[PDB]
């Protein structure tokens, strides 16, 4: 069974960029719900019930036709949010190999940020924006609802290993920024955990 | 060109059910954006710019490939929100032929409400829930993002003439209800404008 992961910091640890109220609701209400719904669906699927969530979402095609959608959405939600919490932290700095790769594939850090912001702002409806690693090159992509690049191109319309991502569902920014998603996107740069991003880039898997 | 319609009531006319702050943001920020984007796209299409928005969204397939998505989303947004504002009003009562038709196709008003709430609550991600008239029978359907049943089944996955609808994008309820969409759905029953719904049912088109 899946469980809500504990946060590696306090709910007000990302202030003054991401508000404490949202962090608490986002974690204890939204993420908790995905976990609860995924577990309920897996109760009748012993063969899949015990796989790590990141593995389950790479095998959605093997699931019974009547369970595929519920798990795609909720296991996807669990995987994405779990990655999100670990990918946030104040006071980090982009450096080393990751920075070099960024400048290499995007020309410069500023060009990268511009491309990421464009993808995050253009995602219509609910979705996520990602920095992925596809065949040794970094790229920016976005997915709908709670899909993940790990699900494959056929399902999510994207592929690649997620280095970092930004949740652009309205619940992630409405209390503090309301309709101003672009302002939320800019604040994100102050809390993106570059250390974790670097670690994932090094691992590659 | 489309004009942003003014609301048929003050921003606080739906209190204490729907909050004044959201009504103002929803109308002056979100709806305004859909109108702006739709007009920008229609600039080079004089032939389509003259049609009423409700008519334009039934002919999305006749638009040039590069204008189809932008207009589907934004013209859809304009059509849906325009209908939404007119469909809200306190103090109305479900009666007459509309009530009879509801009880006829759903067995009872309570059964209808249950079906509508289920559709509104189960829509994952951004979307709308609708009470539509297909031929001579009433039915409950839901669409993704800013699609409308008027767009046809091929595009939206649903069809029928909209009698009334509920916006379930998180911006419609997050400030007051946060994650509690079910509470928002319940409050809706207090502000659904049954007089307008009856009028649309009578016109049948
Ligand atoms: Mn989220
Ligand atoms: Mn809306």
């Amino acid at each position: 069974s899946y469980t809500l992961p504990s946060l590696p910091y306090a709910y007000d640890a990302l202030e003054p960029h991401f508000d404490k109220q949202t962090m608490e609701i986002h974690h204890t209400k939204h993420h908790q719900t995905y976990v609860n719904n995924a577990n309920a669906a897996l109760e009748s699927l012993p063969e899949f019930a015990n796989l790590p969530v990141e593995e389950l979402i790479t095998k959605l095609d093997q699931l019974p036709a009547d369970k595929k959608t519920v798990l795609r959405n909720n296991a996807g939600g669990h995987a994405n949010h779990s990655l999100f919490w670990k990918g946030l932290k104040k006071g980090t700095t982009l450096q080393g190999d990751l920075k070099a790769a960024i400048e290499r594939d995007f020309g410069s850090v500023d060009n990268f940020k511009a491309e990421f912001e464009k993808a995050a702002a253009s995602r219509f409806g609910s979705g996520w924006a990602w920095l992925v690693l596809k065949g040794d090159k970094l790229a920016v992509v976005s997915t709908a609802n709670l899909d993940s690049p790990l699900m494959g191109e056929a399902i999510s319309g994207a592929s690649g290993f997620p280095i970092m991502g930004l949740d652009v569902w309205e619940h992630a920014y409405y209390l503090k920024f309301q309709n101003r998603r672009p302002d939320y996107i800019k604040e994100f740069w102050n809390v993106v955990n570059w250390d974790e991003a670097a670690a994932r880039f090094a691992a590659k898997k």
